RNA sequence: GGAAGUAGAUGGUUCAAGUCCAUUUACUUCCACC
RNA sequence: GGAAGUAGAUGGUUCAAGUCCAUUUACUUCCACC
């Protein structure tokens, strides 16, 4: 179809329908009177106030603005006050900056506390330029709403909107910011695509640069890159989907997909087809937040990777997952085995005191000479992948991030082929060996 | 045994009995006999003429002289003819300058044509260097003949005496200018530890010097390297060699010790202990000498090893043999088998078009992104480096040298397992490996 | 918590470490959790 | 026959390989067979 008639049909995707817009208002109402009776200085922020947010995915945003002389411990104390006075029921689980998650009338809110600021130069929280970046959207944005919807509907379906450690991708915020830049949705995608690595995007100042690495400039901020957690490989899937999308567009963009229920017995043919070494590694899950279990689940995966291959296991793809009481370390290697004789570099034939030293060791073969460089036969203490990790992660579980280490070191395991396919773990599987066919809707 | 006492023993392994010599001068005299009958211009040369040949292995050299107005072919006519009327049963087989081997009341024989020069300099002929090697090193050993004598042993006990393609070892000149040099076999062995691959010795003026590789210059002509052959390996075991004798000195260094006969199935327990893949190629040896041979065994060998290595089986060594009728390309490989599966790079997000060329290459699994740029898997067409080799030797023939390479194309297995071990190639496998019995 | 940078200092590995594998002190950043 | 080198000519691989795998024509050495 018309890429115009595309988007006509997603606006049905990504418009919240009045059913959900009018539990907002009254949950808006009520958590005004309740504000109110409490004569504290706040201000709706976010998508809810800027009617920006996806159908189906209401959050409504209230800041409290605290005075600037108040310690970080005040700040907490009494944000946490106010937000658990103000909620039908709550729940507060943070890892930096304190907030309080809840719910009034049925509908999902962020209490937040934050510094009133004159100017967002200089900042004593983490959260202080929000109330800023309201007020610069606030006239900006109006009428746009649908684009930014598009935009964000775009985004998650295709499983990158968010800027948290679990997504890496595009914060809603940049959203807005970008239909701001870019006039709409189609202009955003047409634009997209021809963004390099290095394109920096000074909203305030209407231009497009060349820097050092991608960089959205927050209009509230100078300093700040609103794209700062946007990894590479998401903004080269970003700028892929674009390109792709103006090819042949489609309501398969808009509409998200899902892993296919699929046999242990199908990836069992799969992986012996590759004919790979796969494996992870399952150990408990630590009891704490998203935001933090993601970069050490992250560190855990690249230390074990590049420790196999530094040992010549020559790894391919590395993947994780979460469940509810355990993370596991998927891997996959080209080499199953290894000899368990290798070579080791010795000193120049003439370099005699080296020499002395080098046969000094006690060792099983001889040593020989080659292209006029002593070299030894020496052996491996583990001869596949599976027995190497086990050591590694057995002797090196300090190295793998502070709370996943510390619960590999309590306990770990590795499983490896059939008993590994019955673990919730396939989609990873699939993805990470670029399986084809295995996703739908 | 303290140091000097142990050149003694080895003195009646290295120096000719009663008979040996005695067989010689007579065999000498009856060749100056059948020469003069013919009335050439020649003259002796080589270790006989010298008195510096190694007990048991006795070789008279005798050179053809002729004007420089011979043609390439003239020279070469003569050379054979007269050749095979001087010697009794002989046999031609050369790469490039044509000589007779033979036989003389029980000796052998080399008969060599060459030009007769004013100089060694615009040598016109290959070996015209010879007589010039006599004339200037005949007055200036007599006496010093048994200190290479024992140098000779010594490296003829450690396989890496002779300059010939089979042995990339020491010239028996170069002995010979190692001792007018240096004065004593014992000499030389002490300043060989300091030796480096930056050596160069100059004979002419009698000066040790760091120029550009190793270079022994021959001060019959100096734009020659004496030195030429000894590979660099090879010389890191003289020096190495030399290091042990001085340090803890014994006649062993002097028994030449016989191929250890390590049985198939020792081995294939060490072999399956190193958990290794070790595999030859076997093909039928070209009808060819051996210094046109084993450059082209190096080479295959060489090519294999290199195609091993770039196909990630990461070999550890390789080594070759020539039997009568087969010659063997012996290799080691850390990986007995590989995943099917591989990586191929793309190209950074950024280019558009050439995206968009490698996501339209049909493959089993979807392209990934990874670190800014496209990667795809791939299979590859075999999983083993026997497979590999049999897919390589099969393509590439050509490229493994002139005549192997012809046999090859013909015909090769490729041997590994249970079959390997039950063929002449063991020593090697040793060798290879590293082995203490 | 993660990442980055600066000035360190230890361990282990190697014939050989400022470089490889870990550890740790100090300091300046940044990101996520809104 | 092998190797080092100067001046080009292709072919395969690959998204791209003037850089990977090969091939080829000249002229230039050099080594082994003594
Ligand atoms: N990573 C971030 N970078 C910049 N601003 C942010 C970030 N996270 C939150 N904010 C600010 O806080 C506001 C509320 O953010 P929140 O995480 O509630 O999502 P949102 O912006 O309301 O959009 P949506 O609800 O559709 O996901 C944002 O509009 C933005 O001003
Ligand atoms: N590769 C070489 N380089 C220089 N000179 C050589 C070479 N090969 C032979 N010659 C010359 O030809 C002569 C004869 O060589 P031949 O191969 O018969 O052995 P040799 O040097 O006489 O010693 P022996 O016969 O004891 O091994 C030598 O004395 C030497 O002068
Ligand atoms: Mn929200």
């Amino acid at each position: 179809m018309k890429v115009e008639e595309i988007l006509e049909k997603a606006l049905e995707l990504v418009i919240p329908d009045e059913e959900e817009v009018r539990k907002g208002r009254e949950a808006e109402e009520e958590l005004r009177r309740r504000l109110d009776e409490l004569g504290v200085e706040y201000v709706f922020v976010g998508s809810y106030a800027r009617n920006t947010w996806l159908k189906g995915s209401l959050e409504i945003d209230v800041f409290l603005l605290f005075p600037e002389e108040f310690s970080k411990e005040e700040l907490r104390e009494r944000g946490l006050e106010i937000g658990k006075a103000v909620l039908d029921s709550y729940e507060i689980r943070y890892a930096e900056h304190p907030y309080v998650h809840g719910v009034v009338k049925g509908v999902e809110v962020d209490v937040v506390p934050c510094y009133k600021l004159k100017e967002p130069k200089n900042i004593k929280s983490a959260v202080d330029r929000t109330p800023f970046h309201h007020k610069w959207l606030e006239g900006r944005i109006k009428g746009k709403e649908n684009e930014v919807r598009l935009l964000k509907g775009f985004l998650k379906a295709n499983g990158i909107y968010g800027a948290e450690y679990k997504v890496r991708g595009f914060s809603g915020y940049l959203c807005e910011l970008l239909i701001v830049f870019y006039g709409s949705f189609l202009e955003t995608v047409k634009n997209a695509r021809r963004w390099t690595r290095r394109t920096v995007i000074d909203v305030a100042k209407g231009e497009v640069r060349k820097g050092e690495e991608f960089f959205v400039v927050d209009p509230v901020d100078e300093k700040r890159n609103v794209a700062a957690n946007l990894s590479l490989d998401n903004l080269a899937r970003f700028v892929h989907l674009c390109r792709e999308f103006m090819e042949a567009p489609s309501l398969g963009f808009f509409k998200p997909k899902h892993p296919l229920e699929i046999e242990p017995e199908r990836l069992r043919k799969i992986v012996e087809e590759r004919g790979t070494a796969v494996f992870a590694v399952k150990f408990r899950k630590p009891d704490i937040v998203d935001d933090n279990l993601y970069p050490q689940l992250e560190r855990a995966s690249r230390k074990i990777f590049e420790f196999l291959e530094r040992e010549n296991f020559m790894p391919l793809r590395s993947a994780f997952k979460a469940s509810e009481e355990f993370c596991y370390l998927l891997f996959e290697c080209q080499i199953k085995e290894i000899s368990r004789v290798f070579r080791r570099m010795g000193p120049q034939f003439e370099d005699e005191r080296n020499v002395k030293k080098f046969l000094s060791r006690n060792r099983a073969f001889r040593p020989f000479i080659e292209n006029g460089r002593w070299w030894a036969f020496e052996m491996r203490k583990f001869t596949t992948p599976e027995e190497g990790v086990r050591s590694y992660a057995s002797t090196h579980w300090h190295t793998l991030g502070k709370n996943v280490g510390e619960s590999i070191r309590e306990y770990f395991e590795i499983i490896s082929g059939e008993k590994l396919f019955k673990e919730p773990v396939t989609a990873e599987l699939c993805e990470m060996m670029g399986v084809k066919d295995c996703c739908c809707m």
